[PDB]
């Protein structure tokens, strides 16, 4: 038989800021993260995306390369900039690339699962307080219900928000993404203005009632093994998968925010968002959950401090980013969702890929064998939580190709395509064609 039905969904992901460019083209203005990396020291080398991939002038040469490849699905990004470039003001010209892009995808077999925020919010949002402002939850609403209208016979298949809680504590609180501050307080209050924002979009979805159309959210999980079996050990891993996983998990399936966090947190910063009228909009039913996965961690207790863990290294093999490359979690925190939140809902793995240390070397090739492994490894771990029962639609690789890695800049290297950027030539890797024959196959 095959490992992989014929329906199961075999994709690759981007991203709008990460591969599009043409920043300040087509009625375009500038989002959080084009002031973001031009703020010194914020975004390695003070890269930007306003060139990156130039995915958005090559992007029939990108579908072309991914109908070659077999790919499936496509998970990409809409770039709320280019369609509400200033605040009520709609820009069709914005809206045509999109229709282009998808109208593309379509015609080459290839389904669309579109991404309505992924981190580009439009500066003059911020410039009104951005996501610390709840009446961003209206203006998110309204972007979106322009895209399921202007859209809706192009794609069926819809993300509202990519990662949220980069977006809240990597942005707000860590300070390491756009906008760039560091306060507690914010990025609660934003994480919560996030599901807000969500919970309206679902809303004006199920009021469409369009036909054989879904709508699900991407969260980015991980797991937090105890570095030894002490009880202080179990306290610093209850609060690192509460801080990571259960902050999101909870409010949106079992429509109440994780109490032990609550109090937690509320020992260093106002929790007062928190009312049952939100909650509800909050955990709306989805048709669908995504699944970012990357790494675990192994964390002890540290000097009792605000989310002080120690990060254990296990001593084992690693990515560029520092991350372990440890696919068993793949499969736990599947089953983990389908034993204590999403049960028999459909899954998808919205992004799993990594960074290595690519070279074209002198035959012009890219053997990248580390993520050939890694890709093997990790749809092992898919196809035996398969085997074992779980509701698992799709998995989509991050990424396509090569591409501004946030503020990392260019200098993290995650696709199965190899972009060289002074000429935009693509360059499949030895991992897109392993791919490639994987589809084909549906075995490994
Ligand atoms: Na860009
Ligand atoms: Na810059
Ligand atoms: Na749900």
């Amino acid at each position: 038989m095959k490992d992989f039905s014929k329906d199961f969904l075999f994709g690759v992901a981007t991203a709008s800021y990460q591969v599009e460019g043409a920043y300040n083209e087509d009625g375009r203005t500038m989002s959080i993260w084009d002031t973001f990396s031009r703020q010194d020291g914020k975004v390695y080398k003070s890269h930007n995306g306003d060139v990156a991939c130039d995915h958005y002038h090559l992007y029939k040469d990108d579908v072309k390369m991914m109908k070659d490849l077999g790919i499936e699905a496509y998970r990409f990004s809409i770039a709320w900039p280019r369609i509400f470039p200033a605040k009520g003001q709609y820009n069709p010209k914005g809206m045509d690339f999109y229709k282009r892009l998808t109208d593309e995808l379509l015609k080459n077999d290839i389904k669309p699962f579109a991404t309505i925020y992924h981190w580009d919010l439009p500066q003059w949002a911020d410039d009104l307080g951005g996501w610390l402002n709840r009446e961003i939850v209206e203006w998110y609403g309204e972007y979106a219900e322009k895209l399921f209208s202007e859209l809706g016979g192009y794609i069926k298949n819809w993300i509202t928000l990519n990662e949220p809680w980069c977006s809240s504590f990597l942005s707000y609180f860590i300070g390491e993404h756009a906008p760039g501050h560091k306060d507690l307080g914010e990025a609660l209050l934003v994480s919560h203005n996030l599901l807000l924002s969500h919970g309206k979009a679902v809303e004006i979805f199920r009021g469409l009632n369009l036909d054989d159309s879904k709508i699900g959210i991407t969260l980015n999980l991980n797991e937090v093994f105890p570095a030894s079996d002490s009880d202080d050990d179990k306290v610093a891993a209850q609060i690192a998968d509460g801080f990571q996983n259960r902050w999101f998990l909870d409010p949106l399936f079992k429509g109440k925010y994780p109490q032990d966090m609550v109090e937690y947190f509320g020992k260093y910063a106002k929790v007062d968002f928190i009312n049952d009228e939100d909650l509800k909009l909050i955990s709306q039913k989805l048709d669908f959950l995504g699944v970012n996965y990357y790494t675990r961690a192994v964390v002890q207790k540290g000097n009792d401090g605000l989310l002080d863990a120690v990060q254990i290294d296990p001593g084992n093999e690693r990515t560029e980013m520092g991350w372990e490359i440890y696919p068993e979690s793949l499969y736990n925190i599947l089953m983990r969702l389908k034993r204590e939140y999403t049960y028999d809902m459909p899954l998808y793995i919205t992004e799993n890929g990594a960074a290595f240390n690519d070279v074209v070397e002198d035959d012009g090739r890219v053997h990248d064998e580390k993520r050939v492994e890694f890709l093997k490894q990790h749809f092992k771990e898919a196809k035996r939580f398969l085997n074992d029962g779980g509701n698992l639609k799709g998995y989509f690789v991050w990424s396509l190709m090569d591409n501004f890695e946030w503020a990392h800049g260019y200098s993290k290297r995650f696709g199965i395509v190899y972009v060289d950027y002074e000429t935009e030539k693509r360059i499949l890797k030895d991992s897109a064609l392993w791919y490639k024959d994987l589809i084909s196959t549906r075995t490994i």
